[PDB]
Parts: structure tokens; C-alpha cells; sequence
């Protein structure tokens, strides 16, 4: 598969590899805001990051994923929609060329300059693998970026970004405390949804943050600096690897807040 965020591969062209593209629970979706209704039977949300264990930072030539030790329950979600414990195994983000765009999901139609992905599997399942193939297997925080004031837990991810540069390129990236990336509020909005990148499966339980988290121009400049392609290639800069809003269709977005 050749698939990207170019006029000849992005988002539009993926149907033909990936029919799933056009499915029933494809994410990223609009959230309206008058629309998702409070539901007060969402139980509490449950970040349990203290024992994170941070591996790698890897370019892979559609992000960059920070990689984490999923081989204990060291950092989990449980809580809020979810029945049981979620794994977390990495955590990436999606953004733009200019700051008006970038994230995946938007709020009443407003995008923001990016969006954080921290993906989680379904411990009952036993692998990532096998989580993909299961309607309950992952379940991924959504958090926006807003330009403004830096994220001081962010800075030791964009300090690394020079050492990984272009596609297959990873960094040893021990010791980052994910728990800087959050905002202080937990309300969010949930929905059943897909992989937002191909193979698009529609394995994941929608946990998307109200609350922005700020970062400076500076720091996401340096997220566009980055670049698709491999070492010695003509340069393509990692911008716009977003996939636009896709069709609710017969799904309800829940808030867990009034
Ligand atoms: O939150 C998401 N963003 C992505 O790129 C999708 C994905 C695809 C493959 C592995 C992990 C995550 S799901
Ligand atoms: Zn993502």
C-alpha cells in the first residue's frame, strides 16, 4: 500500500484499497455540540499513566509515534464508556500546514492546529492484533491543539524531531511522562468510530478531550519540519496528514459533562 495525504493518495483515494473507507463507523466525524447529549450514566474516566513506560520515538512516514512498553498494564484507561482495561501502545498526533487546520475531529465544524492520538487495546484481547479485529478492541483520547502558549511536557518530544527527520527513522525515547500532554479538565465526548488511517477498522471507542491543550507556534513548526519521505529523497514536509470528517450515519456522539 501506497496510501497518503497527497492529491494522487490521500484521504480520497483510499476506498479503493480500504472499502471500509466508506463504512457506517468511520472516524474522524464532526462533533456538534448541541446535538451530543449528556449521558449520565458514563461512568467516571480513569487515566492511570504513572507507570508509563516511554521505548522509542518512530517516524513512519505518516507521523511520529511515540512508543510505549505494552507488555504489563503500566499505563491504562479504564472508565468513562469503557467495560474493562485498555492498554496504552502509543500515542501520535495529526496537523496541518497553517494553524487553522490539522485535527481530525472538529467542534461545530472548527478545526484546530492539531490533534493527539493516545491509542489504547483492549486487554481481553490479548494483542493489538487481534484488538484491531473486535468492534470494543481500542479505545483512543482524542486531545486538540490550539496555538498559544507551549506545552512545557511537550518540549522533550520536539527536541528529538531533528534526530528522526524522514520516514523509518526512530530515536531512543525513554522516560517521557505522558501525563504532560493532558488538559486539566477530563469531560469529553464518545463515540463508536474507526481507525482514522488506513486499514480504517472500525475497532475504536471514540474519547475525545473538550478542553485544547495550548502549544506554541514554535513548537508546532517544528512538527511541520518534519518530512514524509525517506533519507535522500526529495522533500515532501509531514503537513496535512489528516483525514476530514466522515459521515455520522446511525451513531449518537454522548457528552460526559452538562
Ligand atoms: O487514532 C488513530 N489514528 C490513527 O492513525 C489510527 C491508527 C492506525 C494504526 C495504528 C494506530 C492508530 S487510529
Ligand atoms: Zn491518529
Amino acid at each position: 500500500h501506497h496510501w497518503g495525504y497527497g492529491k494522487h493518495n490521500g484521504p480520497e483515494h483510499w476506498h479503493k484499497d480500504f472499502p471500509i473507507a466508506k463504512g457506517e463507523r468511520q472516524s474522524p466525524v464532526d462533533i456538534d455540540t448541541h446535538t451530543a447529549k449528556y449521558d449520565p450514566s458514563l461512568k467516571p474516566l480513569s487515566v492511570s499513566y504513572d507507570q508509563a513506560t516511554s521505548l522509542r520515538i518512530l517516524n513512519n512516514g505518516h507521523a511520529f509515534n511515540v512508543e510505549f512498553d505494552d507488555s504489563q498494564d503500566k499505563a491504562v484507561l479504564k472508565g468513562g464508556p469503557l467495560d474493562g482495561t485498555y492498554r496504552l501502545i502509543q500515542f501520535h498526533f495529526h496537523w496541518g500546514s497553517l494553524d487553522g487546520q490539522g485535527s481530525e475531529h472538529t467542534v461545530d465544524k472548527k478545526k484546530y492546529a492539531a490533534e493527539l492520538h493516545l491509542v489504547h487495546w483492549n486487554t481481553k484481547y490479548g494483542d493489538f492484533g487481534k484488538a484491531v479485529q473486535q468492534p470494543d478492541g481500542l479505545a483512543v483520547l482524542g486531545i486538540f491543539l490550539k496555538v498559544g502558549s507551549a506545552k512545557p511536557g511537550l518540549q522533550k518530544v520536539v527536541d528529538v524531531l531533528d534526530s528522526i527527520k524522514t520516514k523509518g527513522k526512530s530515536a531512543d525515547f525513554t522516560n517521557f511522562d505522558p501525563r504532560g500532554l493532558l488538559p486539566e479538565s477530563l469531560d469529553y465526548w464518545t463515540y463508536p468510530g474507526s481507525l482514522t488511517t488506513p486499514p480504517l477498522l472500525e475497532c475504536v471507542t471514540w474519547i475525545v478531550l473538550k478542553e485544547p491543550i495550548s502549544v506554541s507556534s514554535e513548537q508546532v513548526l517544528k512538527f511541520r519540519k518534519l518530512n514524509f519521505n525517506g533519507e535522500g529523497e526529495p522533500e515532501e514536509l509531514m503537513v496535512d496528514n489528516w483525514r476530514p470528517a466522515q459521515p455520522l450515519k446511525n451513531r449518537q456522539i454522548k457528552a460526559s459533562f452538562k
